[PDB]
Parts: structure tokens; C-alpha cells; sequence
């Protein structure tokens, strides 16, 4: 039994995230999406809302489950008997910062990190830029799962 | 069930490569090291020598095997019933170049690529730089497995 | 009838920015400098506009306007669909690439990047303000008028 | 009377290149694609020119010409002083920045960079040829005509 | 005769910083570690604590001394009759940012900056990441000098 | 007595190189410029021509001397009782490749490397691009020392 954790705030989940989830679920026996709860910055969607949106979008992935997490990521990973993290990367700058984090996580807890390159179509989408664009009436419907877009239009009204 | 291919020319394999092999073998049920040969340019080591040096330094990894090939990596991967490549990266520059090859490989064959960050200790070792330094007499004994170092010095002498 | 928009906060405009404006004005019939209203900086929007107008008096095909909201709406409402932005580093390119691709996706607005003049590789509004605040001489990095205005805000 | 030159070896032209040509043609009155003569590639200069002309038939303000020597001389001899070049990565920007600054220094010719369309992030003439040589399907990455021509060179 | 200044906030000093100090002290007749304080934002450690932690881990470097300051680094450097800054770098991203500050510092005051590449083992340690990991209970004992680690845990508790 | 080696092919020396030489000579008691002899690629100027051009350009630097070298750079450095290299850097990409080399040189011989950021004015000049531009009649006189430019015009006729 192999497995990996896919961490993020997912506020909201985007099609770029979903592409990573699908690719991880195709290669590991189990995948856990870890939705981070951050006591400091409370974003647009509640943790439960974020989990619901991810579950809707990943309904066809039976070996993927969604859970909330808090604190040190490598504790979350090890408490679930795993020792791999899977994350998506878009740029070389992304890789430099994430490499530091990955080496740190491997040093402190023996947890490894596997990165996957973004699908070309989603190279420019992020949760933050999608929210910003949508806030001013830009159309981000092609960048988000169908249900997320509906939920996002409600938060904006 | 799960599996990945670790590709390279491995001319010769380094401790950086071995670290990647070990980490892939810890996370996938089977790992194949693909020694990719250019039929139009001989390297320093013959295919048999490259394979022998890898086998001698991976004897403790029961789910790893070593095979050579040429042509498209994605054909090597698919003909073994697999759909994943695992590659080590050191730098952001590495990532931008490998991203392009990864996206091409996914485009033409649906094969995914997972990258892993180098161990810090091997951030500066490459087959090419180790060969160049050794050619001019520098001490590279700590960067190569025992199965490689003196065979390398032999080739140079 | 070609045209492009040069966006920024310009707080204050530097010689790096001016170089980009001049180069955009040399290649497009119409240039609009778009000054962001983002409501915490040093100069008011009006002051920023004035400083740019002062420094671009020799560019007959350039005008300066403020705006809020999506840049692509600013651009499209003026009948244009190009943005001209200056870049210093590869890091800059990676971040601006994402914005550029988003802007093209949502509004069909293209982005043209121009490399910084070598002499202004290290110049930014932020660093100029910081250095001047602690007494450093930035007079060679800012339009003559801007510099005097900056001294006034600090004293 | 605005204008820009789009330079390259184009061996062969890809959909990435074509995207850049279309975007240059939308923003400048005149575009010249400059095909480098560099005397070792797959297609002759004439074949490369033909392939680009075939693929740009819907761009009335674009023409295709070959050239040798300094790009800035090609540009200036045609009365222009802008180059439009597509970029994929930050690494690309760092290398092209140096060329751009050199070209501005020696000839006053400016360079405008445009970000790759997302769909063509991984497309290059070199990689397309390599993949096709070993049997990979690159038909979605090249103009329809180019693709058939490529099959012909390999078979 | 020759000399350089090694600047930073050192909140706290790490083994990466100490490596830079040692390498600067090996190549310049005198080295001054400049602990730069923001009078408007307190860090984790007071100035006296930062200086004490550096002194305790540099006692074997006879030509190094530690002083605090604020405002323009180039003024700190020139008022000591020096004209060189020595700074460690980990990444290409680091280099682009530090290049801009170095060129500004040379412009306004004629002060030069020499960069040195991180030791591989410390490629992933930073004061900020060590503090964040420790805040959530991760083991950072191997990344910080003895003069720092338990004082850090004390601050957090 | 402190010191450093400034290595390169210098074919020909440019104003960017000279700026690095000046800055090194200002901070180290002695500087040796090492002009590399490469048996494979014989460039535009002979080693003796390259040395002569550098000596002309550095006439005002009494603590800098110019010598040819061959083979492993760290041997050249240590044979002269030194253990520091000084090199100029223009970009983040430069730093990534040079960092590998610097870590390798420190690993194999204990020789350190100090990098300096290019002067802004010379960010785009290199020996290779200057030669290429000049070959086709471009004016590179503002990028090269006065004497080099004269010598370059002769090699081109
Ligand atoms: N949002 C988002 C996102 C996350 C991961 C990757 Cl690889 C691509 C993306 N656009
Ligand atoms: N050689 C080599 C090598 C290969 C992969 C990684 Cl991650 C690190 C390395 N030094
Ligand atoms: N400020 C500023 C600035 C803006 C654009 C460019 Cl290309 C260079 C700069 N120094
Ligand atoms: N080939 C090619 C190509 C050229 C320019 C751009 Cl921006 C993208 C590409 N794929
Ligand atoms: N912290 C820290 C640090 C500082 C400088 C260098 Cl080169 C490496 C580091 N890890
Ligand atoms: N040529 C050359 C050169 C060498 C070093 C530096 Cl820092 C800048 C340059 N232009």
C-alpha cells in the first residue's frame, strides 16, 4: 500500500489543483488531500466549504479522500502512516522555494516530496488570482470546477 | 501494482542518482532504472558497465531493476505497463527544462513525471562535472559509489 | 491606429519607468500611462499623475490617466488591447507571465515586455524611497522634478 | 507607420511561432518575419519561408524574408527599429535580455517580448523534430501543412 | 588592513550564517558581523540576545567582532573605514534580489558586495523557516548552533 | 597577506572583466588573473595576446598580476598559496551554474569562491557576444578597453 498527501489551502480548489489530484490518484494506492486550517488568515471559504468543493470535484477518484489539517504538515503525513507529499509546480521560482520546504521536511521527519509540472492550460491559474479577477467581474469559469464557480458567484454577491 | 521509471544516461551513476532511486523505490511498488543509450555517441562507459555499476550500488533495493533502452522514453515506460517517470532536480533552471520535456511526454503518450528535489549533499554532483574534475585529477571519491570511482579512474588512465 | 497601456503604481515614477514610456511611445501611435488607485503609498494619485505628466512633456502621443479595478477593463474601455510593461529579471518574467496569460484569457488583451535599460537595473520606486528616507542620494535615478518632490515629502 | 521584425530559424515554424506572429500583426501596422540563414538544419531557407507564408495567409500586414548577419541591420535596413520575440521561461528572458540590451546599444533597436500561449509552453522546433523522428505524434503542435512536410523529410 | 561586513537580522543566527562568517574571516583581515535592527518591529530575540548567540558560536574566530546597527548598511560599513559587504546566497532568486541591493549600494556609497554560495548542507535553512518549523514542534536542532536551539525553544514556550 | 584568483579565458578581456579585476584588487592584498589555456578550442587571441591586453588594461593595479594556467583551477590557486577565487556574475542562471562549480571546488580542494555582481553598464557584454557583433561591423568600442578594440579590428581584417 503506497500513498501520498496533497496539501494546500484550496480557497477555492482550481482545475490546476484537480489535475494534480487526478495525477496523484493515478500513481499512488491512496491519496489524502489535506486542507489547511489557518487560525490567522480566514480566507473566502470555510474549511468545510473547501472540503465539500474538493469532494464534489473528485467524486470519480475512489482512492482519494479529503481531510482538514492544522500545524506541521509532516505530522499530518506521518500520523496517517504515510511519508510522501505530492504538490504541483508552475515555475522555476516555485521550485526554488518548494525545494527548501521539501528538504526541510525530509530532514525533520523523513517525509519525501514529489512534484508534478502543471498542465499547460493551467499554468496561469491560482486560487488568489482567480478570486481577484472574479471580484471585479472577470470570467474565470474555464479555470474552476463547475460547482466552485457557482459557489464563488454566491460569495461575491 | 504501482511503478515508475527512473531515466538517465548514468555515465556514470552518481550518489545523487542513487538517492533518487532509493526514494522512488520507497514510494512505488516497482522501479525500473532506464539506462538510455545514444546509438550515435559512445559515452565513457559501455551499456554493460553502466548497468553493472548501478546494480552493485542498488543491491539493497529489492523492488528495483535496471534495463537499457533507446528512442522515446515514453515508449520504454508504456511497454512495461507503466505511466510514470521519476526524475531528480537540483535547480529552477533544471525545472524549466524538464517541465517542457514532461509536458511533451504527457502530451504524446499520457505519461506523467514526478520530480524530486536533490539531497542537499549532492546539490553539486553531476556525471559530467565528476568526469571533468576527475579528468584533471580532482578528488571525487565522495560523490560516487564504490562501484564507480576506481572504474572511472581506470577509464581515465 | 495602434496603441498600448503602460500600467503601474508609479509611487513615484522613476527614470526606469520613463525609459519604458519613451520606448512604448516610439513604437505605438497612442500610449496611455495607467496610474493605479489601490486604497497605502507616499504620493496621492493626483501627485503621481502630475509627476508623470511633467516628465513626459516631450512625448506628444502619451497621456496619463488613473484607474481602479481590472487593468484589462481599463485597456478595453479605451479601445486598446495591448499592455507594455518593463522587466528587470527572470523572476519578474515568471510572475508577470502568469498575469499576462490571465489577462489574455479573460479579455484578449496582450502584453509586451521590454527589458530594462542597463543603467536602471537596480532602480525601483520602493528602493529609491527607502534609500532616500535614510539619507541616500537617489537624484540620478529619478526625474529632476520628482526628486525635489520626494525631498519635500521626507522633510 | 509602426512595424516590427519577428526573428528566428523557424526549422520548422510551430504553432507557438505562429501565435507570436499573429499577436505582433495585431499590434503593429507592418510585420516582417526574418528567417535566419546560418550555414545545419532540416529545411532549406526557401522551404522555411514557404511554410511560414502558407501558415500566415490570413495576416495581410505580414511578410517573410530571409537574412544573414546582424539582426539589427536587417531591421534598420527596412526602416524599422523594433523586434518582437516570444518567451517561455525566466531562463529565456535572462538570455534574451542580454541580446536585447546589446541590440539597443549598437543600433537603437528595441525588443518587445511576448509570453507564450499556455498551450505551447512545451513546443519548440527542436523538440518537435526529435519527437517526430522517433515516431511521436506532433500534429497538434504544428501548422497542418508543416506537419505533412515534416513527415516527408523523415520518410 | 582588509575587511568586510557580514550583515543580517540574525534572528536567530543559523549554521548557514556561521559558515559564511567563517569563510569571510578566512579571507579578510577583519570581519564585522552587523546585526541590523528594525526599530519599528521587534523580532523574536532582542539585540543583546542576537549578539550573545553569535559571539558564543564564533569564539574560535579571532578576527571577527559583532556590532548592531540600523539605517543604511553602507553607512555602517563606511563609518568603520571599510568598503565591502559579504553575504551568503542559496538560489538564483536570491542572487537577482541581492544584485539589485548591491548595485544600489555601490551607486550611493561605492561599497562593494561579495557573495558566497551556501554550504550544501545548509541550502534549506533560514532563520524564518527554522522559527516556523520550531513553532509547530519540528526538530531543528541540527540547523542551529548550540548557542541558539534551546534559547529558541524557550522563546516559543 | 590575503589574496584571490580571477579565472577566465578573456578572449578578449572586456570592460566587465576589468570592473571585476578592479573590485578584487581593491579588497585583497594580491590578485592573480588566471588566463586559461585550452588545448581544444583555440579562440581568437593567443594566450600571450590575451595576457598582454589584460596587462595593458590593469596597469594601474599594482597588486594584480596576470598568468596563464592549464588544467584544474583549484590546483592553480593552491600552488600559489591562495584559496579564494573571485568571479563576476550577471544573472540568476549564472549563479546556479557557478554555484555548482563553487561547491565542487570547495569540496575537492577547500578553495572558496566570492562572486560579485556585474556593474549595471556591463550587464550585457561578454567576450563571445562582443566578437560576434564586431565580426559583422557592429560597434563594440564602448564595451572593451581602448587597446583591445584596436587589436580586435586587426584580427578581423
Ligand atoms: N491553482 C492552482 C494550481 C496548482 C497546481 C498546479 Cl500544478 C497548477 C495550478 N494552476
Ligand atoms: N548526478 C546527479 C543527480 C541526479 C539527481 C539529483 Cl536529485 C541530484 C544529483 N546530483
Ligand atoms: N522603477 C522602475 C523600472 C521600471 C521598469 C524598468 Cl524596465 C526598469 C525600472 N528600473
Ligand atoms: N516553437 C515555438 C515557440 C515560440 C515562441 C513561443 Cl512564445 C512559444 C513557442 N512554443
Ligand atoms: N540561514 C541562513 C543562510 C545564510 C547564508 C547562507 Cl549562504 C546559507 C544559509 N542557510
Ligand atoms: N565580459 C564580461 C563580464 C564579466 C564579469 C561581469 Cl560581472 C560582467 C561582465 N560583463
Amino acid at each position: 500500500m503506497t500513498g501520498a498527501v496533497c496539501p494546500g489551502s484550496f480557497d477555492p480548489v482550481t482545475l490546476g489543483h484537480l489535475d494534480v489530484f487526478e495525477r496523484a490518484a493515478a500513481q499512488f494506492d491512496e491519496v489524502i488531500v489535506a486542507v489547511l486550517i489557518n487560525p490567522n488568515k480566514a480566507g473566502m471559504f470555510t474549511v468545510d466549504e473547501r472540503i465539500e468543493m474538493i469532494r464534489e470535484s473528485t467524486a470519480d477518484l475512489p482512492n482519494l479522500r479529503v481531510e482538514s489539517g492544522q500545524g506541521l504538515l509532516v505530522d499530518f503525513v506521518r500520523e496517517r502512516g504515510l511519508n510522501a507529499i505530492v504538490k504541483g509546480l508552475r515555475t522555476g521560482t516555485d521550485f526554488e522555494y518548494e525545494l527548501q520546504m521539501a528538504q526541510m521536511n525530509k530532514h525533520i521527519a523523513g517525509v519525501d516530496t514529489f512534484f508534478v509540472a502543471t498542465a499547460p492550460a493551467y499554468s496561469f491559474v491560482s486560487s488568489s488570482l482567480a478570486k481577484e479577477v472574479a471580484t471585479y467581474g472577470g470570467d474565470v469559469s474555464a479555470l474552476l470546477p463547475a460547482s466552485v464557480h457557482q459557489r464563488l458567484l454566491g460569495k461575491l454577491r
